[PDB]
C-alpha cells in the first residue's frame, strides 16, 4: 500500500502533518463494594496548549490551579460534583495526553511535568523545567504522553479548608511551552482518570465566597477557587482561572457609580448594580468565560472593602424587571 | 423468657412503646458497565411526619413537592448532585419507610400514598385521602410500609425545564395526617432507592433564579425550586421548601429601606442590604433553615419587581468589611 | 359489555360509646350493602350509576386504629343476609 | 384494580352548510379523544375521573342519519393523531388525512380508530402539550348543502382501560367571573363558559344533555330568563334583592350546539356558578 | 399506511474560528434532530410534512473536507438527548 518516496526500508519520514482522532469518554464507576464506597475512571479534558515564544506555564497562570486534587473545579471538569459526596480520594492511575491540532511545521516546545508539592510555586526558566523527576519534552506538532506517581495515602479533599495544601493534595501538573514564534494554539491535552472514593458524606456545596480586607489584601475563603478578587485602590480585578457560565453576587465599598468592563474571552449575561453613592454598592451580574485570557473588573472609587460570591450558573437572570 | 401477663398463647398486646433501630445507610452504586452508565441504590432520609389534628399534607404544602423526580433537592438530600452528571433517570425500586418517634398513646393519623400524575393537585379530606391506588393508612405509633409502583420509561430530569412536570415525573408521594391533638412530632419517614443513571453530560448547575413579574406574579424559572419569591404590594415572601444552608442574592425594586424579619426555625448568618432609596435594591444573606415553617419575608414599599437567586451554601461570608 | 371492579373506599369513623351503640345509632338499616349505598360506598357512587346489575366477589371490612392503648372500649363489625331484619339492640343479639 | 370499559356513547347531530364546516364551524380542537372532554364523552366523564391513565382498544365513529335521500351535502369523519394541529381548511385538505371517511349525508356511514396501547394520562393537573397525552383529535366535517338543517347524529364505540385509582376528579362545576373581570378560578371538568358583558351574561353550552345549574351573580335588577338554540328549560328560579347581587337555580336540557344562555340583568359586577350533571330534577320552590 | 425513508442529506459548511464556537455561534438549540427542522434537513423538508409521528432507525454524521493538510484547527461532532438544554461553553463541557 502507501508507497512513500525516497525511503529505503531503514529510513525517516517526517510528515506534512499528524493527528490523532478522539472520542466519547463514557465514564465507568465501579462497584469496590466497600463502607458502601465508590471507584470512578473516565476521562476529562484540561486546556488547549497555546503557544509561548517567550516562556510561559498554564497560561502565565499562577499560584499553582493545576492542583491535583478532585476538586479543582479549575482542573476536573466532570469530578467536580462526585468526589462531592465524598471525603477521602485516592488515584491509581492519572496519565497526561497530548495530542496536537497544530502542524510539522509550528516552531516551538511543549512540556508537561509533575511536582509532588502542591505548593511550591512554578517553573522559572528553562534549566528549572527540565530537572523535574516526572516531565515530557515534546516538539508542539509530535504527539506525548506523561503517568503520574500516585501513592495510596489517605488524602482529604477541600471541603473545610486548609493552608497546607499540600499535606492534603497529590501533587502540582505542569504545562509549559517556550521558544514559539505566536501564542496560538498547537495543542489540547487530555486526563486519565481512575479514582477511589471513600467515606462518603452530606454532600457540599460548590459555593464561591472571597473577601477582599478594607484596605487590604484578602479575608476568608471557602473555594474552591474560580476567581480572585483583588482591589487596586480604585477598581477591582475579577481575574478568571475557570470557564463557563458563571453568577456573580455580591457589591462591595466605593462612592462612586460603577463601570462595568472586562476583558478577553466574555459573554457578558447580565450585569445589575445597584449603588447609593457616598456608601458601597452591590453587583450582581452573570457572564460567560470560555478562555484565559478572561478578565473582568469594576470601576469605582475607594475601594474599601471587597466582598464577593461565585457558583458556577446557567443562562440564568440576575436582574430587576 | 418474656413472661408477659393475662396472656393465654393466642392472645394480643398492645405495648407501651415501640421504635425500630436506624443505622449507617451506606450507598452502592453498581457497574451497569452500559452507554458507560451507572447505577445507585442507597437510602434518603425524608421528613419528620408532625401531627394534624385537624388535616395536613406534607406540611401544609402545596406545589406538590415531594415530586419523584431525583431532583427534587426539595425530597432526595444526596442524589442531588449524581443524577447530575446524567440526563435519563430510571428507579427499579422505591419504598416509603415509617418508623416513629413518638408512644402507644399519642392519638392521630398518618397516610402515605401515590399518584402518578406528578400533577394533580393535593388532598382535601378523609375520604379522598383513602380512594387512592397505592395508600397505607396508620395509627401514628404503629409501624408502616409503603412500596412504589415504578415503571421503566425513559423519563428526564430537570435540567432543562419543561411545564409539564407529568410528562417527566415518575409519581406524586403524599404523608397526610388528619385526627390529632397537637401538631407535634410521632413520626420519621425514609427513602427506599434504586436508579439507574443514563447518558451522563457535563454536568449540571444547580442553582436557583426566581423572577416576580414588575406588578406580576412570576417571570423565569430555572430551579430546582427551594424557595417561592412572592410579593405582596408592600413587601416580599420568601417561603421556605428546603432546609440547610443557603445563599441568597440578589435586591429588588421599592423604595424603602429593608427590614429583615423572618419565621419559623432560622439562623440568620449574613444579612447584607444596599438600599438606594427612591430605586430599587440588593440584597444578599447566607441564612440556615431547620424546619417547616421556616419563612423570610424583607419589608419595603412598592414591590415593583422582584429577583433573587438561590443556591445553597456553607456558613459562608455575604457581607463587606 | 360489562365492567369489573377492584378497589379501596373508606367508610365511617368509629367513635365511642360506653353505652351500646349501632351505627352512629342511626337506625333503618343504613349500611346496607348495594352499590349505591352512598352513604356507604363513596367512590363507586359512580360507576353503578351506569349500571343495573351488581355482583361482588370480595368484600372485606378493614379495621384501623385512630386511639392509644390505653382507650377503652369494644368495637364489632357484622354481618347479616336480611338487608332488612331490624339492628342489634344489645350484646347477646 | 384495573377496570375495563367497552360501551357506546352519542355525540352530536351534524347540521349543513353550503359552505364548508367542521366540529361545529367550530374552533380550537373541541372534540380531543381523551376520556374527558366532559365535551365529547358524556358518559364515561365521572368514570375515568377516579382514575390515571387512561388506553383505548378500540373507538369507532358511528354515523346514522336522520335526513332523506334527497338532502344534497357531505359529512366526513377524520382521525389526527395530534390532538393540537390546527383545523381543516377546505376541500383538498380535509380528504388528505389517513384515517377519513366521505360520505353523502343520507347514507350511512363508518370509521374506526387507530388505537396505540401507550400509557396515557388524563387531564387532571394541566398539562399544555395537549397532544403528548392525548390519542387523537376527531373531525366531523360538512360541505356543499343548501342549508345549516340537520341530516345526522353521530354516535362513539368506546373501549377503555382505566389504571392507577385515587380520586374522582369533579364531575362539578364551578365557574368564576372577575368583578369587573374575565375569570377566577376553574375545577372543571368544563361543560360551561360564563363570561359577562357590562350587562348580562353568558352561559355558553360545550355539552349536552340534562344538567344543572346552581348559583346567582352580581348585579342590581331583576332576572330575564333568555336561550338560545336547541333547549328544552327545565325549572328556572330566581330569587333577586335588587339593588345587591342575586341568585339563580336552574335545571335546562341542551341537545344541540348551538346551545346558548345568557341572564338579562344590570351591572354585571361579578359572576359565579356551579354545574354538574343532572337529571329532570327539581330546582324550585313550593 | 405508513412510509419509510433512507437518503442523504447535506447540512452546513464548517467554516474555522480559533476562538471557541458552537454552530455558526448561532444560538438556541438549532440543529434539533426532529424532522422538521428545515434548518437541518433541507430534504425531508417535505415528506414528514405529510406525517405526524417519525422515529429514526439511522441517523450518522459525515464530515468530509474542503480544506488542507496545513490547516490548522479542531472540529468536533456531539450528541445532546436534551433537545433543549444549552449548548457548549468551552473546550472541557
Ligand atoms: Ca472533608
Ligand atoms: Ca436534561
Ligand atoms: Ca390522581
Ligand atoms: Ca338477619
Ligand atoms: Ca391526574
Ligand atoms: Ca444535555
Amino acid at each position: 500500500i502507501i508507497t512513500h518516496v525516497g525511503g529505503v526500508g531503514g529510513s525517516i519520514m517526517a510528515p506534512v502533518a499528524v493527528s490523532r482522532q478522539l472520542v466519547g469518554s463514557k465514564p465507568k464507576f465501579t462497584g469496590r463494594t466497600s463502607g458502601g464506597v465508590t471507584v470512578t475512571s473516565h476521562r476529562e479534558y484540561l486546556t488547549q496548549v497555546n503557544n509561548s515564544s517567550g516562556f510561559v506555564v498554564n497560561g502565565g497562570i499562577v499560584g499553582n490551579s493545576l492542583q491535583l486534587n478532585p476538586s479543582n473545579g479549575t482542573l476536573f471538569s466532570w469530578l467536580p460534583a462526585l468526589a462531592s459526596n465524598f471525603d477521602q480520594y485516592s488515584f491509581n492511575s492519572v496519565v497526561l495526553d497530548y495530542v496536537p491540532l497544530c502542524g510539522t511545521t509550528e516552531v516551538g516546545r511543549v512540556a508537561l511535568y509533575f511536582d509532588k508539592d502542591s505548593q511550591d510555586p512554578e517553573p522559572a526558566d528553562r534549566v528549572e523545567l527540565a530537572n523535574f523527576g516526572v516531565l515530557k519534552e515534546t516538539a508542539p506538532w509530535a504527539e506525548a504522553m506523561l503517568r503520574i506517581p500516585t501513592d495510596k495515602v489517605k488524602r482529604y479533599c477541600n471541603d473545610s479548608a486548609t493552608v497546607d495544601q499540600k499535606l492534603i493534595d497529590l501533587g502540582q501538573l505542569g504545562i509549559a511551552t517556550y521558544g514559539g514564534a505566536g501564542a496560538d494554539a498547537v495543542g489540547e491535552l487530555f486526563l486519565a482518570r481512575s479514582v477511589t472514593l471513600y467515606f462518603p458524606q452530606p454532600t457540599n456545596t460548590l459555593l464561591s465566597s472571597k473577601r477582599l480586607d478594607l484596605t487590604g489584601s484578602l479575608a476568608d475563603a471557602t473555594g474552591p477557587g474560580y476567581l480572585v478578587l483583588t482591589r487596586t485602590p480604585t477598581v477591582l480585578t475579577h481575574t478568571f482561572r475557570a470557564t463557563g457560565t458563571f453568577n456573580l453576587s455580591g457589591g462591595l465599598r466605593c462612592l462612586t457609580s460603577l463601570t462595568l468592563g472586562a476583558t478577553g474571552a466574555v459573554v457578558i449575561n447580565d450585569i445589575l448594580a445597584i449603588d447609593n453613592v457616598g456608601t458601597a454598592s452591590d453587583y450582581f451580574l452573570n457572564c460567560t468565560v470560555s478562555s484565559l485570557p478572561a478578565t473582568v473588573t469594576f470601576t469605582v472609587s475607594g475601594v474599601a472593602a471587597g466582598i464577593l460570591l461565585v457558583g458556577r450558573a446557567r443562562a440564568n437572570v440576575v436582574n430587576l424587571l
